[PDB]
């Protein structure tokens, strides 16, 4: 279930920055039709930072309702306060999600023992499988493999989205966890390499605009057909790069609009509409992938 | 008013993580007695991350009440959502605070134009002076001198707490702003250097445990007595270093406890109590400064 | 020929810093007996910096003589002046070496076009296969995959020792070169990962003290036995780490002494004898690998 | 003598990469006429890496002959082998130079104790004042303030060219050395800040094309006229930046040609002629400074 191409889904908004149900329906039908394994709802790519807990809950429950059992949903439940993370966790108990994606606390920079106490306390308040999420570029906190090893001993801590692009982390973590602990890439440009080294999938920004290609690449990689997977990776590499020409998710929301998947690429401040330079880059990348 | 030694005040807590009014009274009395210019209430050092908006308001209001006009109070009002920053800003308008300290959005990594629109929107919803706060190690976002320069043209944006320790930024910023724009260090180990280059004070962690020494150093630096100011700096340099032996504010909360200023050095998860290694380092630094 | 475990051989010295022929004989006999694919003579690990061109020539020629056709020898020929690199290259033409290992110019930081002209000029003054060597931590110069791709089109430039530990570079380079172009790890702690991604061996420091284990790991990796190769990698990981506890080759020269392979671990200034802290770390790593 | 604007002089070359005496005469007459305090001959800016010891000696002795006692000369004597550094040091004993500029060993990355033994051994073989030179971006080795402190106890180790642009090093070093130890900037963009913090001059790339302005800025800074010095610094800041648009000394040699100070901007491989983009940047910077 937590293998293959998992999309970190955009939260589509109207002109006013309010969630657009018509666009969210189009996105979810697209993922159902194009082999996406699961949807991560309100991760970083889904603008977790600018949605209230109430709006956050509403987006996850709308995603579940529109999925209609056709595709599993994972709830973004990260917070930099343990109390707040437990609150989000309890909100999604018996919601219908299959698990939670929970980021390392950002801004306050806990110690590794702080990370252990944070995720242990969260895991205690749910039966839902927990996927840890390390992205030190954004958080200022790097959860080291030793800490991942310690947390992997807790029953419902089942995996990690490793977003560093540091490919030595795959076997550094595998050495300290059981064989069924799930390793997922959170870095699109190194996802293929990550899976070649033994990772079992990607939680992907690229999947938003290249669902079929990402699903195919992950299937081929998991089957050990690395040459065939890499030919797809090379078609997608301009997207893997240029979807971060401006901070995620500014480029990918314009990408979704360019493909007619969303009505508008509106984001909530402080995130801003894509620049002309950014738009030109994403256009070229989409064309290279044969999608425009 | 925004000059000299400004303390980034700890939020003292009991064993259960509730704010300790008895300890907060002792802290405020200590700053009034020892020459501190102003108090920043609920900044990074004040555990802004793990307080609710409601608890955040209560700590600022309790700080104003106990200060009783004896020392000015600046509200921490930072948020990574523009709507949330505006709501925090409105909560403190007409409260009695003299200004706001507002950090660059963390985790979501806006563009420089995003930072411009963020702080512009905040400045438009207040009468209060706004001090920008740049700490990319924690936020993943570096507000560049060019952007500070653009924001300095907005009426209510009056200065910046520059915490990078990049001392080139003093004159890179001064070159782009009026002589009236306030430059304050947010990096204790380079605060003396920052003032010698033309900065007009420090928003200080070290001031929590060495208020008199920091007030004297800033006074002598502003008076051009660099030799005398630097002799105090050398007495404090072990504190400037070792108060970050673990992530701020883990060490400084233990330091306040060791000096009898707070009853407990309890923090809120995910922040954790100081390690034995940390305790020994802070003990040695306090003794070096002649404070234990 | 340029596959498997290739040792970056130490230049053994007596107490006066003169090359020890008795120790060099023991080292070469050890590599022949323990499956090493080839010897790099006077690379970084061989103290290229502190040997004269004349002493450099003598060490390579003595290595060829003692090898006596039993194991191929690659000459270190790197220099930060193109004229000097050509002169070194000419010194080893018709010597009996099978190829040259030529580092990116250090200290003077040429452009990518400068690197192109440097290695093009060297390649034009030789019949010998050339292995590029990229180690920006030491040189201040990072040869990018694009530049490797341009150089790979020159007849005598046959591969690269990529020492960054950036595992993304395996397929970034492979994408721009023929299947014949040789990719070798120059980073011992990521060498196993590098081979699993499609690298065909390692130019190794660890091979100096664990020749049999490194030969077995590279053989199993090239055969696709990743699980068995990784079990050897885990036995060696303390060596892969602790052989850089002080700058290479300070630790590995002590390691060779501890195993009886050299009489003294003397280096030439400015390189210094291992510290007690370093000696203890290398002792513990050798014992972990079952070699003491 | 080792105060004010010291030029790190370019080594002017004809089309063949041979030293041009006519151009070297023009350069030295220019520095004599425009207030330059001293000439550093065959530093990094003088292409130390691509000149043989013989050619190196010839450039320093030609610089002395053309100076004709009108301006002091400091010899570049750095090498990454202690033996080689002693050889260069002995070459300039009783040459007529007033001192030596000696860089931290590059590429081989000695320990701090290695740096101490290197510079101690060099200082023993001369009566000439030695100026240490820290530029870790180029060398891969960072000489820390504690090491500078230890070396400052040796009689003829008299100062340091600190090229990091880390302005906290000024008082970190001053705290550990006597008041007469000489601190010079090796980073043009932070030279003014460095002198404001107590540095006594610059060993400058910018001085090659803006000798009069750099001499004036250093005189005003040393006299405590910081506002007047900074107005000159702002006129020069495009040069301080764009003279590193490509690695030094590629831009500054074109700059010297553009001002008619040298016949050609030829460099020795692997250094390359300035790109069109580079030329446009240096042109704009020279115009901003009012020099074209
Ligand atoms: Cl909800
Ligand atoms: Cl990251
Ligand atoms: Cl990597
Ligand atoms: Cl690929
Ligand atoms: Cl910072
Ligand atoms: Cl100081
Ligand atoms: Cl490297
Ligand atoms: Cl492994
Ligand atoms: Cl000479
Ligand atoms: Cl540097
Ligand atoms: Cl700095
Ligand atoms: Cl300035």
């Amino acid at each position: 279930m937590f293998t293959g191409s998992i999309v970190a889904l955009v939260t589509p908004m109207d002109e006013n920055g309010n969630v657009c149900r018509t666009s969210l329906k189009k996105l979810i039908d697209y993922h159902v039709a194009n082999g996406t394994s699961a949807i991560v709802s309100v991760g970083t790519t889904g603008e977790s930072a600018t949605l209230s807990h109430e709006e956050h809950g509403d987006v996850v429950m709308m995603t579940l309702e529109l999925a209609d059992g056709r595709i599993p949903v994972i709830a973004g439940t990260g917070a930099n306060a343990t109390a707040e993370a437990i609150s989000l966790t309890k909100r999604f108990n018996d919601s219908g999600v299959v698990g939670c994606l929970t980021v390392t606390p950002y801004y306050n920079r806990p110690t590794q023992e702080g990370l252990f106490q944070h995720f242990k306390a969260i895991a205690e308040h749910t039966d839902l499988p927990q996927i840890l999420y390390n992205v030190p570029s954004r958080t200022g906190c790097d959860m080291l493999p030793e800490t991942v090893g310690r947390l992997a001993e807790i029953k419902n801590i089942v995996g990690i989205k490793e977003a560093t692009g540091n490919l030595s982390r795959v076997h550094q973590i595998k050495e300290l966890v059981s064989d069924d602990f799930i390793l997922l890439s959170g870095d699109d440009a190194t996802g293929m390499d990550f899976m070649q080294l033994g990772g079992v999938g990607v939680i992907s920004v690229t999947a938003n605009v290249a669902a079929r290609e990402m699903a195919d690449m992950c299937r081929l990689a998991l089957a050990g057909q690395f040459a065939e997977a890499r030919a797809i990776n090379q078609r997608l590499m301009p997207l893997h790069t240029k979807l971060f020409v401006e901070p995620n998710p500014i480029p990918v929301k314009w990408g979704c609009k360019a493909l007619g998947l969303v009505a508008t690429d509106t984001l909530r401040l402080p995130m801003t509409p894509i620049t002309d330079h950014g738009r030109e880059a994403v256009t070229a990348a989409l064309k290279h992938a044969g999608l425009l």
